[PDB]
């Protein structure tokens, strides 16, 4: 299942990583990539943004439509165990590098002393090109899967082992 161009157009450079437009007003990312001490995000003052973050998942809901080109899509708290997700990793050049992952259990974990409310997954060696998810710049990339004719987003990239074989997305409680 190939994420279509419009779905990739939601993936946006943010802080030290990426985030994702769920709708014209809702942007999600991983908390540790969010810049701090700033007065605005995407030009909008803090006073016009409703922030909801917990467990390394950050959601911003802007008061104004920031990406009216987008439809609203479903954001879920993780996905059923065994779901194959695509992690929509972009690189700075604009190259698209989707990573296929088989999802495991949703749980609360501590990672580098940070509480991560997340879902573990395993990289699918057999569905990915050899030689992703293992550099700081990849955090915040969305985990998506296709349900019927619709794509669902269910987490943001938060952690991975040194090898990248085991990953964790933060999920919204
Ligand atoms: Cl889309």
């Amino acid at each position: 299942h190939h994420a279509p161009p419009t779905l990739w157009s939601r993936v946006t450079k943010f802080g030290s990583g990426w985030g994702f437009w769920v709708s014209p007003t809702v942007f999600i990312t991983t908390t540790h990539v969010v810049p701090t001490g700033v007065k605005e995000f995407f030009g909008e003052p803090l006073s016009s943004i409703a922030i909801h973050q917990a467990g390394e998942f950050t959601q911003f809901r802007f008061s104004k439509k920031m990406r009216p080109d987008l439809t609203g899509m479903v954001l879920e708290e993780g996905c059923p165990e065994g779901t194959v997700c695509s992690v929509l990793i972009k690189r700075d050049s604009g190259e698209l590098l989707p990573l296929a992952v088989r999802m495991g259990a949703i749980a609360s974990m501590r990672i580098q002393g940070r509480l991560v409310h997340g879902q573990s997954g395993m990289l699918l060696t057999g569905a990915n090109a050899k030689g992703l998810g293992t550099i700081p710049g990849d955090c915040g990339a969305p985990y998506v899967h296709k349900r019927g004719n619709d794509w669902v987003v269910c987490g943001v990239h938060a952690a991975a082992t040194k090898s990248g074989n085991t990953v964790v997305c933060a999920v919204q409680a």
